[PDB]
């Protein structure tokens, strides 16, 4: 399961990316305008990104229409082979969809809220889907349980549009998500390093670092 | 499923890969302290558990930082082929499973309590993870669940790090380990001898032996 | 399934109060020590939030031995009838459990982690039992999973004490609570906002209002 | 299960009504409005219904705020014994709806899409809570679903509001509902009257018919 | 389960009578008309059916209209107190179940063919419902599920109707209706016979008896 | 669940009932006649099985007709109160079963190889039914299903038959008839014997023993 | 559920009777003759207990035949109220349960290792049935399957015997006879102190007392 | 699957043989002492089994040393290629076992209770593991739930020792050895004779020869 980052924020990024667990990031236009204060412009903000990244950047365009979408598309594409162009789910959004896909610009089908549209993303070519699974936990509605039709749906049909798991909220989100088989999960800064913790960990540790000076002062 | 000793009791291991049923060693600073006494070194018995033993032998860093862990490793890895790294899941010991890795030593990535830091320490590029079913038992959840995750969410991405089921305690830990499918379960010997036995063997056997006085009274088989 | 918000804020108690939909209130140290600032003391907001709330209101002891609990207990039970004391799940806390019970002064035991833990809280006698579900979470376990066998086991012995799910972080908690039948939930106000809200509400309201003003423009 | 008739047309009440099938009737405002045409008024349509209906009719109020809420409650309510006051799911709905129901004024929480709406509903002490299955099926989720979580989470808490499945499409809502448990469904009249039928119902029929004209002719 | 057979032939229910297993009897046009030749007369057949069988009969009418219906109903009744009148899943059907149900005239209502179907019919106050399950079969539909799904929604509205399972073919009809609950089962003479007999029973019974010939040549 | 002892021998039952675990004796003309040799008459083995077993004794009729099976019956039941009358599932055997029933004679249906034979022989009024589950067991089939469909559909109707396991092979037979729920098993004398058997019993007397010795020499 | 304590160290009976958390005790030969040591007598070890203890005490006959256990049966008996006689899974001892259940004394049928035995210690009256899930966890089979069956056999036919869940090992055992419904779990008084902690109910102390300095630096509530 | 006979009685092992239906033989020193009586030598009555059986045929080791367990297994070996070495899982056992295999002298691992026991067998390279069902039902655990435990084990592992179901004493663990998918079932005589036998097997014959009759008195 590849792990990405869903944040803007720069110290987080070259944080995660230090660590090397952080396979890519995610941004939207909220994420970004969230840094883009105190002078810093969004567009130094997604071209420093690019640069700190190696795996694949999602940066989602801002026009509504489809003639916009496209053009917005390949200036993305145009600032790193990494990034990836994130499109909401809609008509034009779907024919956007369809037209990057045979320019061979890599693409991800974002606010996504149920298996079926995720089904149409992937069949106008995304190279990924993104449900909104903290979203719909929000709204009553286990989100978790998109994710596992839509796994079905996509294995039934070997369809080759990774699953990217998002608005995440807690690790278990996470650990669902590895259990069902999503190929993705993008998640916030402070989740990602909860991810490798454990209380039996550093009581561990603390234990074996106890025996070890029993035989070596030192 | 591979069978390994968690002692560091070179009897044990001795007994234990004496009857063919050990592939291999798992060592930790408690279980070497424990017979690092009256005058035996630490690395005296790391060097002779790594040369009785054909099959893996892990052996832990004690640093906690990335360099100590990766200067530790190179060493733990130059006493022998078969020495395998034992790194905690922490993020310094994540990096150095990644640098090692690139290096081509075995590590065995060890204090992992629930699925998701052994799909991280797999991420790495860990040979092993080690998730301790019999320390989540102590603490009130039943520790093969955990177990059962890990090989589900292997088997989803074809995960080659091999699952070592540690902190066994008890012959059902192993049992349910075989059945989940683990790679590798690490036992105490006195689990280890526990499971050859059984109580309608020992009376089979009495019963067989008594069979065959009434056909040959010295009791051999002569053919 | 009774519905407790976890908070000391006075102005979201007032606010959730007025909504009619709060049963009552959990509070804990942390809780507490965020709203005693700028001058405001502890003692004071534990007074205001009983006055205010004609519910249970869940107030913990701070200190650790058996004595400290029993007489921090007794002055918490004074201050209202509406005041339960919130005592740690520890070998200190279940025998202030067991003496508070035998005085008919109710009780709810906390920092509960797995089903065990909450029958011993309920063998001593206590009037609530709060499993943290979020924290579980945290540390990559399904929180929840605790809630359900706490339900079985407390079934299986026709167990009284009161299963009150804390720790919560999102509305699926509180779904899942339900869905289970624990007797109480307890969540903090971002969530309990939430749990009246749902987009088709908001749709189909506005629906609703077009067609009334065809037949009726004022 | 009670079964009432989701219509404000009066013909097809009474066409129903003609059958004794139909326990009761819900309306809506945009279904009130699809009838006051051609000079025809809501205020006659409502009190035609009520009339022809020995059952519960439910009629939805147009204010939003509490205090407009209870008082068209009240006016509702003068206009027969079994009316039944529709109110939507909103903070200001369930405070009226507690308001109503300490008056014993009968009401019905519409436009439920979850089942924690659904018991927030009824611990407002709403005598029915309407779930809309076939809004929840238009935006991709199966919406029998929040009827069975919600039969559940009303069993474990031996809660007495009735679930009244609303925006019913097809006879399988129907027979879901039944098999779940739900209280009462409410039916377009096309569903309604093909409830009743069957093709091999018509072909025993005349099959029946022709062994009696062997043995008697007339 | 009580046992009913599915004949209109006097010498078959003669003979299920002398065993002892047989507590009623189903009829229908066709059954009727396959007796009443050669000079035996429709109405002859029914009086001696009333006067063999104890327990239930039941007879159907050949009207479709309300009217006639009740009234052919009221003449089937008068023939005596065991007789149930059988009246098809129709509106005109339903009326007159209704009618007769409050009138305290038995009623058994037939060519049921899905669960809702028998929901209504129940609701109408019908004494019997009778689903056909070989029927079903015919079609490709395995009509045992549908008893499944009727005795599940009558347990939960504790319905007092009773399951009549008709049109069965097979002994296993029969054994999946006793294991599912059905209240009644209407069998062919054919299938009657066949319940009692088993290859190990005649089996078993030779070896006995070589056994008691051992010990008493008597 | 209730144990009897499937034999005819003497020394057996004598055995079995001194240990307190036997609660009555099935027998059959087979189970009979081998006990009936080297000089001893059926009758004697019968009458002094009745004398040593306080519980239950079915003794099986050898005539194969109504008549004869009743005079039998009458017969069996003056030897003792605590006879049972046990008779085969076949036409005659449900017929006598019915009469012996309005009589008050405690009978045993026997040779029953399927639960619709079982349900008929309750209907019928008999006191126990004896599916041999070992013969089924004999012909490729799990003798044990039909048990937990007898029970199934005995709990459906509230049936007061007894179902009494019988042809026991094996102690996993009684296994699984007590956690089906079966009221009786049958067992042979050394399948009752190993009952109470376990390795690791006596491989803990042994231990305890030795433990004892350690603080008391004698 | 009661929770018993199964040892005869009178130390570990006191803090867990003190703790409130104790519902009565189990022993057994070995383990008494475990604190039979330096002069302390058995006999005064069982009068001790039966003092010190509230609930129920389970005692150990120690005579294999059915006149010997009765007898050594009424004098346990007559030693206190709360005495429960442990009588094992043998012919003579259903006998012997059958007798002393129509005299009125309390009885638990001990060495139970599969449900039957478990049914028939409950036909003979007894009060209690100790089935050993840890020694069936011992020879590979999971030996909590063992009180599964139990609990329903006895749900269905209403059965009064209590279901005491022994040979108690770690608290996965404990908790799944809580799940199951066993009616009692007797265990060793390591498991027994391990069921009240958990790591997160350490650290979520910690924080709450860091917390509470930020408004009171003695750390008091004064209310 | 495989059928072994399980016996060392030569008429037996010829009767079966004979019927085709017999893939190889193991036994035991019990099997082969029961045989060896009243002159018979037990060397002879193993030569003869090896000489009449094509297949497999599994000769139990006498010694309880792994030197004498080897030394007996090379003499067992030498007797024919057909023959397999019979080794009961102890701690020589084991080492004997993995000599052998290296060897090329095929093995059989006996006396296994347990699917750890199985799987340590497999490890120490052994043709062919016996678990012994019956004496599991003996002692009152199902038996046949340890073949399902070892096949998945085995599975799990791409394990190519094969399970030989022993201690066989009914045709169920005969069926459910098949469908758990067993490699090898080894059979007593009476129960070998009972597979290939069915009621309806003789009816239907009887039946087909009467209607051939029909058509050809002769
Ligand atoms: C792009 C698609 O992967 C991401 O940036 C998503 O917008 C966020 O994951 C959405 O999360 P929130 O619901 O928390 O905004
Ligand atoms: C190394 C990981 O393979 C092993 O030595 C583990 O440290 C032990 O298995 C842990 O067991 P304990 O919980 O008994 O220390
Ligand atoms: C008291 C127990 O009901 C509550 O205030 C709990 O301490 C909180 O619900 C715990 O929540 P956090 O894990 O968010 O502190
Ligand atoms: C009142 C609630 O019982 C009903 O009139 C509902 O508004 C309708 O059932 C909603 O149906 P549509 O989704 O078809 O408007
Ligand atoms: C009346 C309803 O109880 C019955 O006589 C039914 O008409 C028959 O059972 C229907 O059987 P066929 O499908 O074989 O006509
Ligand atoms: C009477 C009915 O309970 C019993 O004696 C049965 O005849 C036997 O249990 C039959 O067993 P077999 O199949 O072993 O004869
Ligand atoms: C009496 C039965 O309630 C107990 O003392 C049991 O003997 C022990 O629980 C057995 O445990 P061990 O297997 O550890 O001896
Ligand atoms: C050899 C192993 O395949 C066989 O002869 C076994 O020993 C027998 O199958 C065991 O059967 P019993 O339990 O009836 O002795």
């Amino acid at each position: 399961m590849k792990i990405f980052l869903d944040t803007a924020n720069i110290d987080e990024i070259r944080t995660g990316v230090n660590w090397g667990i952080v396979d890519g990031v995610t941004t939207n236009p909220c994420l970004i305008s969230k840094e883009a204060v105190n002078g810093k412009k969004y567009g130094d903000i997604i071209r420093e990104i690019l640069k700190i990244v190696d795996g694949p950047v999602s940066v989602e365009v801002v026009s509504t229409k489809y003639e916009g979408m496209v053009e917005e598309a390949r200036k993305i594409h145009g600032l790193g082979d990494n990034a990836v162009v994130k499109i909401p789910m809609t008509e034009d959004g779907l024919r956007a969809i369809k037209t990057l896909s045979s320019e061979h610009i890599n693409t991800n089908c974002t606010l996504v809220f149920n298996p079926i549209q995720a089904l149409l993303a992937a069949k106008a070519g995304v190279t990924y889907v993104s449900p909104f699974v903290g979203r719909l936990d929000d709204i009553g509605e286990d989100g978790m349980q998109i994710i596992d039709m839509i796994r079905t749906i996509f294995n039934n049909y070997i369809i080759k549009t990774q699953i990217l798991v998002a608005s995440i909220r807690n690790p278990i989100h996470v650990l669902r998500s590895a259990v069902i088989g999503a190929d993705v999960v993008t998640v916030p800064f402070n989740v990602l390093k909860s991810l490798m913790k454990h209380p039996k960990t550093d009581e561990g540790l603390a234990k074996f670092l106890e025996c070890w000076k029993k035989v070596s002062p030192d």
